[PDB]
């Protein structure tokens, strides 16, 4: 998967909208696969929100794909109790995770301006840290 262009997909947002990875050429993209019931997923959310704020106004899009069987209702609940928020896409049936060849969660893909997959990261990271931020700016 790594070093070859990202497989396309179209999915619903929390609010009836739809996002198609191809129309995002020109921007750097992070596709992250996560779930409300995954303790590592929840460990790294705070650090993923700080990566999002740092990028506001820049040609950058973060896509947090949820695999919760409970969808919008499950993610909405989780966000109500924790106070967290992120740019979520829904994938309850797990087919885009399968398309992406994932094995468990969290798993994160880093995609360049030409739509090519540059990096695959397994497990909770600290997305707020300098090397990552500066790896992204380079792009």
């Amino acid at each position: 998967l790594e070093e070859n262009p990202a497989p396309d997909f179209t999915l619903n947002t929390l609010n009836g909208e739809v996002v198609k990875l191809s129309d995002l050429k020109g921007q750097v993209v992070i596709v992250n696969f996560w779930a409300t019931w995954c303790p590592p997923c929840r460990e790294e959310i705070p650090s993923m929100m700080r990566l999002n704020a740092a990028m506001a106004g820049k040609p950058f899009r973060m896509l947090c794909v949820s695999i919760d069987e409970g969808g919008k209702v499950a993610v909405e609940e989780f966000f109500r109790k924790t106070g967290f928020t992120l740019p979520v896409l829904l994938d309850a049936d797990k087919r885009v995770g399968k398309l992406y060849g994932t094995t468990g969660v969290p798993e994160t893909f880093v995609i360049d301006r030409h739509g090519v997959i540059l990096k695959k990261v397994v497990g909770a990271m600290e997305w707020d840290h300098p090397e990552v931020i500066a790896f992204l700016n380079n792009e």
